[PDB]
């Protein structure tokens, strides 16, 4: 054996937040530096910050107060089914206090209008899209922040994320004082995980796309054509709360999870991820819920590995509408019409390494994943898997 | 016997299925329903689906009755999830009656519906024994016979066009006839020969001999019915048990050896094309299946042509070439006499007399040199040993 050292102490524990409202890191923009909390999102590629008064913002980017602000004289509109924002493009000097000790000039979308984008009480005033230029708006000519960081400094083309769910509800005061995880920029900190790191290839450089080759519910093979698991794509997205699955896969998964937890009957609203379920304090029956394993393509031909999450990950802690002492949760798995989305729910069980340089994503059991005395999340391999390329979807 | 009101009431093709129009609920909701002698459930899409432009809306039917029970039906080639209930059902171009029957409202599915097939449900015409969830769910035809004076029998004339039919063409073409409660003599030529329905679950029969251009496949006849042989309008191909399939393909390849085709063709996966009008029908052999007759130690045979087992398909370039796919495939669940085979004959499902009749179809495709046939009798011993137990 050999104890693994943590070499990026300055960046360890630099995140705050939770799966339902997002995890954020502190950043500064402009001269003099204007401090803002920014949502870490591996599912988008724009660096955008509130730049005008808004009911849910306690502060925002004031371009007129920055001597280094540069106007790009271009607007941008970014709509999502669950949120939309409009902004004005420009550039300025940006830094990450608890990150690399560098300052770079990057693109910034000054949000002037928005709808259902900012979340009341989330404590963040902007978003940091860490994905590739291909999906940046208005187009791929707007260089993403991380690309600027790597091109302008000696920071390695890699970052890693340890999102830490608490395992219980956090009130407004508590979530502000709690450590929500770590975003290590330019490296891998070995104190954040246990076991070994297993890597899956980044299929294409736009979203952080990966390929799932097998799915199990408590060891039972869902037995669907693996192509279904990646229809029309599978991505790792810290900006989405739930583990989202293609309609057909969701239907098969929920049926299997229902069967595995059949000793307890839950209302349809629960399985729809709409209503919470509660149990008397400390009595949550974790053991009746199954573990979920997702097998991912490995880097070696015909080789795969699996990541296994517990209900402690897919059941999201929520406060009872009566703030009672009951322990309540919402089912954090839902259907998608845009492919599989490995959201915050899933990432909370692992330390995820976005190895841009080697076009691969690594997974390892997180040192802060919630579990019980009987089961733990896992990352195991290798397994012999054939024709994994056929699992990928093509329009 | 002539049932003009039911003649030509079917549409579709072997590859996507043949369907009949039906109505469910009050007021009547019209839906196109796949005619399937290979299953026993009446199930209809009851929720939006990309392949459906209409579906059963239970909340709009005053006669809808909820049975408060679900049913999951998974097949290797398709699966559907449903909610059971009953309602009033009718067949516009069928007997002038309305009956209350069980209906599985399909709410979820996986590769069940077919894009462009034009049908939104399935009518399982087989027996209760294979009804899902169990045999307590009375099949539609059983309800029909019990509630009306309609004779316990129906006949099917599936009509293959012999060439590809595009979207608009297949909607205007007559795909055949489903005569409910009788036999229409205008749909066939020659005599009807009957084979016993071995057991009342699937429409099971017993094949006693197989020939490829007159040459005996020479296998133990039990191999032909392992683990059963059924007449299934819901399956496209003629499917044969693994061992029988391998022997048949070897023989068909040998007979058509003057022309070589890629393995993909024989796997029924890829098409083969010929310049317009030049399909070499004559190099392909006829296939004869001998069936147990109703008289002791007697059998008869049905013979199909390549016009039946080579299924017309459109070329990727929609050229003027005449293309087809090999419609004979391997099975691990017994012999399946699918649409391919039924297109050559008028098939009578004589439920009342527990037998299935075959006669040359008035709409089977052929050429000037050969025709499908139903001939007999032949002296065949120990035919009961051909059945699998
Ligand atoms: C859980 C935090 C909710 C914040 O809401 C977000 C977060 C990210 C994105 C970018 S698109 C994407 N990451 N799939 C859009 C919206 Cl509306
Ligand atoms: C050619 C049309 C294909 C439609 O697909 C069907 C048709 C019938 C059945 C019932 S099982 C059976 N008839 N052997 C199941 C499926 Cl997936």
């Amino acid at each position: 054996e050999p104890g693994r050292r943590g070499s990026f102490v300055e960046m360890v524990d630099n995140l705050r937040g939770k799966s339902g409202q997002g995890y954020y890191v502190e950043m500064t923009v402009g001269s003099p530096p204007q401090t803002l909390n920014i949502l870490v999102d591996t599912g988008s590629s724009n660096f955008a910050v509130g730049a005008a008064p808004h009911p849910f913002l306690h502060r925002y980017y004031q371009r007129q107060l920055s001597s280094t602000y540069r106007d790009l004289r271009k607007g941008v509109y970014v709509p999502y089914t669950q949120g939309k924002w409009e902004g004005e493009l420009g550039t300025d000097l940006v830094s990450i206090p608890h990150g690399p000790n560098v300052t770079v000039r990057a693109n910034i979308a000054a949000i002037t209008e928005s709808d259902k984008f900012f979340i009341n009480g989330s404590n963040w005033e902007g978003i940091l899209g860490l994905a590739y230029a291909e999906i940046a708006r208005p187009d791929d000519s707007l260089e993403p922040f991380f690309d600027s960081l790597v091109k302008q400094t000696h920071v390695p083309n890699l970052f890693s994320l340890q999102l830490c769910g608490a395992g219980f509800p956090l009130n407004q005061s508590e979530v502000l004082a709690s450590v929500g995880g770590s975003m290590i920029i330019g490296g891998i900190d070995h104190s954040l995980y246990t076991g070994s790191l297993w890597y899956t290839p980044i299929r294409r450089e736009w979203y952080y796309e990966v390929i799932i080759v097998r799915v199990e519910i408590n060891g039972q093979d869902l037995k669907m054509d693996c192509k279904e698991y990646n229809y029309d794509k599978s991505i790792v997205d810290s900006g989405t709360t739930n583990l989202r699955l293609p309609k057909k896969v969701f239907e098969a998964a929920v049926k299997s999870i229902k069967a595995a937890s059949s000793t307890e009957k839950f209302p349809d609203g629960f399985w729809l991820g709409e209503q919470l379920v509660c149990w008397q304090a400390g009595t949550t029956p974790w053991n009746i819920f199954p573990v979920i394993s997702l097998y991912l393509m490995g880097e070696v031909t015909n080789q795969s590995f699996r990541i296994t999450i517990l209900p402690q990950q897919y059941l999201r802690p929520v406060e009872d509408v009566a703030t009672s002492q009951d322990d309540c949760y919402k089912f954090a798995i839902s259907q998608s019409s845009t492919g599989t989305v490995m959201g915050a729910v899933i990432m909370e069980g692992f330390y995820v390494v976005f190895d841009r340089a080697r076009k691969r994503i690594g997974f390892a059991v997180s040192a802060c994943h919630v579990h019980d005395e009987f089961r733990t999340a896992a990352v195991e391999g290798p397994f012999v898997t054939l024709d994994m390329e056929d699992c990928g979807y093509n329009i």
